[PDB]
């Protein structure tokens, strides 16, 4: 990492609070490989190069396949993802671009074809946290 | 009103999110600035639950009907301090992170008004409301 | 202001005031017109109009809760089905430059308004769209 | 038309007609106004107004080359520095809902128009923006 | 032009011409291809191509009313179902960078065209999208 | 695929292949071309092309760090000045439907490439844009 402002040095509290997001999802029932896809697809949408690099590397270390890794930015028209992963990425895409308009009503319905309500909160936790990391990532000018 | 009571489905999720709130309660950054950050991001993201909560909180604190109504269109008004306007510029750009690059001279601009600890706390504020909005919209919360 | 356009062109101003005279004599509820003006001025980024029409709406006894929730009205229970159908029209027509409007849309507001009300709502929308272009164009701050 | 808005509200029709009376009296060139009208109608997707104003410009003869190049006017050499300035304005005010307008813009047109003219141009912009909303919303088709 | 690219790379020019050579041989009707070419060049902001294909279309018959209405074709009564299907395809493939194609679109197209004609329509779309890229990139003017 | 377009139109497919034959004879580095193809397909949403060009880039060189960073290339240190100039051109021309090309942009790539190289680059950009339209349009999946 290179950065324009060492935000964990300047505010240990903020850094500790953000780790708390990670600590809660580390405990989550939701699969780590799904979460990695959510982190990776979100960081791509948000243009956070540090987080893209980080989370591609982690998904790959856990053996994520180069085929799914390269195709994730265009997942909709690929045969590579399960209906469960696809519902979670639809959620991810829409919630990454929340500034752009209303979220479709039936999206949460589609999720619950594939996930229980606890998984959905954990999923939304993951979206929420990466969107948070990306904002420090890009705002503080961090680079891989 | 909600479609999914997520704080009950995942107590860990809720605590962690409260964690962000506990950290900003300890922040040096002023609460009335945090309220405008929260209210404005909530407007941008279309979180009607959060817009309602944070408008209400700013007002009780609080904080002036003219500034609350003008906030959505702050840029072209004379109601906000140079420092508030630096933070609101930051807030607008970071709400719309999916939409493109961040103006590369922008962080330099809020360095004219905040120190680095404050920048970090501001970005924490920006990041937390962005997160709460994702919950408010995702779970279909209404005022 | 950057350019006092009413002094520059008295004719333009009186044509613009004439829009207000036509809808001052409209059978459409004033409080609703106020919400059309405020929402449109929000969408178009006209601080002068936002301040003016929030202030007039409040003066006329609109609620703070409704005034602060207007920008996110879709996901609130504060507005009547009638107000909601007008605000959906307001929103689409504010953004006319950004694509087609759904054809089912006029049929939908037809369920809430008669044809004279629709025509009057559309005048309201056009007028504030008009006022907003002068507001922003000429650099008016509130 | 799906809805006879002039029949439904005679006051709306008369107010709008009054905007056309003000600009009929204005100093600003008619051929410039027809380009403003046609370009806005293109951006707003009002097929009724595009057909009406392209026909009217052709009738006053306006020049098929300029009519066909209007929609891409920026990278053509068919338009004057004064038309280009008015068309930049037209473009920005059509799209007012999409964000703020660049502050240099009003400064730039003051290099080509005096303040009375700017007020008349802006009236033309607002007027056609208004007609387009009636045209599209009421489902007019040529 | 800012860069005479055919001279710089006669090979590039030769492969680009090969697109036009294949479409010359196509079953698909020339007047439809001109509309596709015209509408794409409008959308992509290539004034060079706009000028060229409006001119070609007209000198081949085709009708001032249809040429002025092309840019708002959707809300006009001027175009056949066959042409409407190709223009929707054209609009969407012009704006490929802006999101996904409706899955229904190809099926819709299949009601009016055979698969050979679709392939040829896609070639046409692809070719003008290619020509506009040189046209705008190399700073060519009409 | 939803439509075997090479069988429906052998002539379309031969023409498209002739674009690839021309760029195979180009001086422009193949590694640079695979990045332009890959980045364009990402932007245009062609999963078929993204798979193919990710795979060919990896075969041949080239280095997971770069493949995964490409979609966010601007904010990485992984790409050379020459490559960054070509990727700015690629991004802009991918999104031609969205506005005017920045006016100093050719002159910037001109600091890194001679004119032949910038007919070849623009040929690559144009060809992958064309391939993406067949891929998305015919509903091809990897």
């Amino acid at each position: 990492m290179t950065t324009r402002l060492e935000w964990a040095k300047a505010s240990p509290d903020a850094y500790a609070a953000m780790l708390g997001l990670e600590k809660a999802l580390a405990k989550a029932g939701l699969e780590r490989p799904l979460i990695e896809l959510v982190y990776l697809r979100t960081s791509q949408i948000n243009g956070c190069a540090y987080c893209v690099n980080m989370h591609a590397n982690d998904a790959r270390k856990a053996g994520e396949t180069e085929q799914r890794l390269q195709a994730l930015c265009v997942w909709q028209e690929t045969p590579y993802f399960t209906p469960r992963e696809r519902a979670a990425l639809a959620w991810t895409e829409q919630l990454a671009r929340l500034s752009q308009g209303a979220l479709p009503h039936g999206l949460l319905d589609e999720l619950r074809e594939h996930f229980d309500d606890k998984e959905i909160a954990e999923l939304t936790l993951a979206v929420s946290a990466i969107n948070a990391w990306n904002r420090f990532g890009v705002g503080m000018g961090m680079q891989p």
